[PDB]
């Protein structure tokens, strides 16, 4: 079984906002939804949230990076594009992933215009840049909303610290460490503190916090 909620720590409005896409994917059958745009900094789980909803609908996730698109080979993207959503219309119910961003482009509006009520797919689009909101994606028929997630809070970052110090077999204490490894990480991402854990998961099942503590403030420089 892959990523669902369960590995993803915090993020509560967010796993609120894509329950629809869950809802629907399980039983489609109100307003069609046909997706949504994820934006927001990098390693904060948009990823790790859209293979979680099809995890949790229990349906294929097919990705696609935004870099399988800028127009460096001719035709190549449209190409692409089209066999990634006739695979999707093919295994649906299911989610088709677009990561991190016009022959390309073009065709992507076309595929999402040219669904309707019998495709079953959901498009969940990522990005860091927020003038996406500006652009053909959001308009009328296409994706339907955006979530906003941004760099985690305190309890937050005390709830991501704690998944992978268990994720890891740390768990002996790491409720104990966890709040203070939250006070430590301001502007630390969900990947960032990934990372933390991991580095000091390689250096029984309890943290060596204060290594932890050491990378947390080599990591603040720069991560
Ligand atoms: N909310 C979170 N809960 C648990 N781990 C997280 C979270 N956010 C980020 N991570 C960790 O950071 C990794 C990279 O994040 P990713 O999904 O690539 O984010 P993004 O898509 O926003 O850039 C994740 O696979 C996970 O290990």
């Amino acid at each position: 079984m892959g990523v669902s909620f369960k590995d993803v720590a915090g993020m509560h409005e967010a796993k609120l906002e894509v329950r629809e896409f869950v809802d629907y994917l399980k039983s489609p059958e109100a307003k069609v939804p046909k997706g949504a745009l994820l934006l927001g900094p990098p390693g904060c789980g948009k990823t790790l949230l859209a293979k979680a909803v099809a995890t949790e609908a229990q349906v294929p996730f097919l990705a696609m990076a935004g870099a399988e698109f800028v127009e460096v080979i001719g035709g190549l993207g449209a190409a692409r594009v089209r066999s990634l959503f006739k695979e999707a219309r093919a295994r649906a119910p299911c989610i088709v992933y677009i990561d991190e961003i016009e022959q390309t482009l073009n065709q992507l509006l076309v595929e999402m215009d040219g669904m309707g009520t019998t495709d079953h797919v959901i498009v969940l689009a990522s990005t860091n840049r927020a003038d996406i909101l500006d652009g053909a994606l959001m308009r009328p028929g296409r994706l339907d909303r955006h979530v906003f997630i941004d760099l985690p809070t305190l309890q937050e970052r005390r709830e991501i610290f704690e998944q992978h110090l268990k994720s890891l077999k740390l768990t002996q204490s790491s409720t104990f460490y966890s709040q203070r490894l939250a006070e430590l990480t301001p502007g630390f991402s969900g990947a960032d503190i990934a990372n933390i854990c991991n580095e000091a998961a390689l250096h029984v099942h309890t943290l060596n916090f204060e290594y932890a503590v050491e990378r947390v403030l080599a990591g603040t420089a720069k991560k």
